[PDB]
């Protein structure tokens, strides 16, 4: 398998993304896509083509997402998809990096459910969840462990889950916490909804590729680690051109300005592949802020997804 | 058609590339018995597979022969304070299954011989020993160039040579990964006279290194690592794991293979109780850390970056789910 060569030859990247989740991957009226995971797709396209528009988006629901990657319909799956051992071992898939560390939570309507302030008060609740998710299984674990009753209402379409929760048919919504922010913004009265404090699982969102093509996994992995290194070194969409002439050898090396460097070409890309990425989408923090952080209606704090040296878990492996 | 797992089970032991001799990480005694942080990681993989942490043979490798030994098939895995970098990921036919220790490059001096020095920025002109075939050598050049310091490296082929030249005073300073400086220092004539300066000049994530093209084998190494992390997070130890197997906690039951009709271990190519085998063999991540390089060792390194993710560090066990 040589996915990179195939991608170069067709001139665009085919990406599996969400059907519609605000902040992460959502289309406008014209079918134009934006979001955190979308920008990660555009980052890979930027690394390869120097053009973040060279992407074709395939929206996938929770049940069809893995099949679409296995069959080669999409080249990469970037779609709030949790890295787990069973997905790593039993599906013929690998993970090239974690672009967002999350965890599972519960959301309620505070006007309808007065006095509920903890997930441990939800015994008896009807709770909507989607089939084909970690979410369904973790909820079962949590309620069993805490000796609570519950009525799972299982959906195949996110639109149906959203509707059943918003109508009051379901008392609570469960999914990844960052997704609850996005779901909330699509409801009738977003301000009425409270994400409860409990986080009941680890949900590291993975950059998902097929096994058996290390060169392709390398390209995806190092696009991610380039976004991280760029933010750590203060390299932005706005200054990256200027940063090519930096005195800092780390920065010079990252941006392909070093004498006889072979980093980009060993990866199968051009020497200035990181310049292309950062011009295309900015660094990791810029992607975060415009889509799900302070530059967005979601206002999610960096938290676990801060840089490693600022208290977070996001650690750019060295471009060395 | 590569299948290292099958070949490992067929020959009946695991062949591991390790250090020639670095206290705390990988060191043989007089009888050729091995111990250390990276050594225990090797034994963890052996326990996952064979249920016996001694079903392993060790291949000592200097900085220059370590990648060749893995590429050639002479060793099945390389666990040897080896930094994950893009060039090692893209140009050698190798992959990395995980990061078992986040480190960074530092400098060590004899504070008795070099009094008045408290910063690496005061090292202009100093003779500094370093090994060939390392990230270390390249980063030092970068650091001295960037900071306009006079650059006087002394490059060695073997660690014993570097250690002797530094201790004898032929070199003014020693540079390598900070955790390694702790280990080197313990081998010197008077360990107490040596100070590790505050500056950290690089990222050095130590990686579990395997050949590309064998996903099944990479999964085994990767998930040995993450099992070690998850077990520590869940308070599962060498001493209590047999008891924890009877836990009502669903996460623990699933991790330790006590769930009904679970397929986690067998999908990995191992037995259902593969994590119980690991923890019985070597204990959890924290136990490996403490006995070798932490407060239960002469090195006394703080967890720091290698603390659990929910205790202020970077070490994050991917869910066994
Ligand atoms: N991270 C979890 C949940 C992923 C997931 O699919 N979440 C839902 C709820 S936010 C979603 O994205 N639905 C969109 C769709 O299925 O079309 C997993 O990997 O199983
Ligand atoms: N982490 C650095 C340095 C690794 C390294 O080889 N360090 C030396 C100095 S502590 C070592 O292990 N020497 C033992 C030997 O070469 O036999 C790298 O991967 O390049
Ligand atoms: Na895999
Ligand atoms: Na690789």
């Amino acid at each position: 398998a040589d996915t990179l060569s195939d991608v170069k030859a067709k001139g665009f990247l085919q990406c599996g993304v969400n059907t519609g989740l605000l902040g992460f991957a959502s289309p406008n009226d014209k079918g134009e896509w934006s979001g955190f995971d979308v920008d990660y797709c555009r980052a890979v396209a930027s690394a390869i083509f120097g053009d973040p528009t060279k992407v074709k988006f395939t929206p996938l629901n929770a049940k069809e997402r893995f099949t679409a990657l296995q069959s080669g319909e999409v080249d990469v799956l970037i779609r709030n998809t949790t890295w787990t051992i069973s997905r790593d071992t039993s599906l013929g898939l690998d993970f090239a990096g974690i672009n967002y560390y999350d965890g599972q939570g519960f959301m309620i309507n505070s006007k309808k459910l007065a006095g509920i302030n903890s997930a441990l008060q939800l015994s008896g609740a009807s709770i909507c969840v989607q089939a084909g998710t970690t979410t369904e299984l973790n909820m079962a674990d949590y309620f069993r462990a805490n000796k609570m009753e519950y009525n799972p209402v299982v959906f195949e379409k996110i639109e149906e889950a959203n509707a059943a929760y918003d109508s009051g048919r379901c008392d609570a919504y469960t999914t990844d916490q960052s997704s609850l922010y996005g779901v909330r913004l699509a409801l009738a009265n977003p301000d009425d909804h409270v994400i409860l404090p409990e986080i009941i699982s680890k949900e590291p969102f993975g950059l998902t590729v097929r096994q058996g093509d290390a060169r392709w996994a390398d390209v995806v992995r190092w696009t991610h680690n380039a976004l991280l290194n760029a933010e750590e070194y203060g390299i932005t969409q706005a200054n990256v051109e200027e940063m090519k002439k930096s005195d800092n050898p780390d920065i010079k090396r990252l941006l392909g300005a070093e004498a006889d460097t072979k980093i980009g070409t060993d990866l199968g890309l051009d020497k200035d592949w990181v310049v292309k990425i950062i011009k295309g989408v900015g660094n990791y923090g810029e992607i975060f802020e415009r889509n799900i952080g302070s530059g967005s209606p979601l206002k999610i704090a960096r938290g676990l997804n801060a840089q490693w040296n600022k208290g977070g878990l996001q650690y750019g492996i060295p471009v060395r």
